[PDB]
C-alpha cells in the first residue's frame, strides 16, 4: 500500500535515470558522427554514398529526439501522476 | 485507483518509449560502424586486431539484439497484463 | 491484486531489460571509439581539437558510467520493495 507507493516511486526514478542515460548516449554518438566525418572529410571525401549516410544519421538522429521529447513528456506527465496518489 | 491504472499505463508507455530510443540508437550505432568499417578498410586494412574489433562489434551487436527481443516479449507481456486489471 | 504484482513484476523485470540493454551499448560506443581514435592518431594526428573530443568523449562517457552506477543501485531497491510486496 505505502509499499506500493514507494515502488512505484522507484519504478518512475528508474525511468528518470534510465532516460537520462539514453540522453547522455546520445550526445556520445553525435560525438562518434563528428570524429567519422571528420576523418571522412579529410581521407575519403567524396560524396553520394556518404550523402546517403549523411541523411541517414540525420533521420535516425531526429527520430530519437523526437522520441526524447516524447520520453521527456511522459516523464512529466508520470511524475505528476505519482505525486497525485492517495 | 483509478489513478493508481492511468499511472501504470503511463510508466508502461514510458517503457514502450525508451525501447524505442534505444531501437533507433542501435541503428546509429550500426551506421557508425559502418562508416568506421569504410575509414578502416581504405586506411588501415589491415586485419587482426580489427578482426578482434569485428567480431567484439558482433558480440555485442548480438546481445543488444536479443536484450531488445526480449524486452520486446515483456513489453507485451506488460501491456496485456495492463488490459487485464480490474 | 494479484494482477498487480505480476505488472509491477514485469514492469521491473523490464527496467532490468532496458538497462541490460543500455549496458551493451555503451560497450558498442566504446568499441567505435576505439576504432575512430586508431584511425584519428592514424590519419590525422594531430591534437587540439581532437584534445576537445577527447575530453568530450571522457566527459559524457562518465556521465553514462554514473548514471548507470545510480540505476544498477535503484535497480536493486526497486527488486528489494518489489519481493516485500503483500
Amino acid at each position: 500500500a505505502g509499499a506500493g507507493q514507494s515502488n512505484d516511486s522507484g519504478i518512475v526514478q528508474q525511468q528518470s535515470n534510465l532516460l537520462r542515460a539514453i540522453e547522455a548516449q546520445q550526445h556520445l554518438l553525435q560525438l562518434t558522427v563528428w570524429g567519422i566525418k571528420q576523418l571522412q572529410t579529410r581521407v575519403l571525401g567524396g560524396g553520394g554514398r556518404w550523402m546517403q549516410w549523411d541523411k541517414e544519421i540525420s533521420n535516425y538522429t531526429n527520430t530519437v529526439y523526437r522520441l526524447l521529447e516524447e520520453s521527456q513528456n511522459q516523464q512529466e506527465r508520470n511524475e505528476k501522476d505519482l505525486l497525485a496518489l492517495a
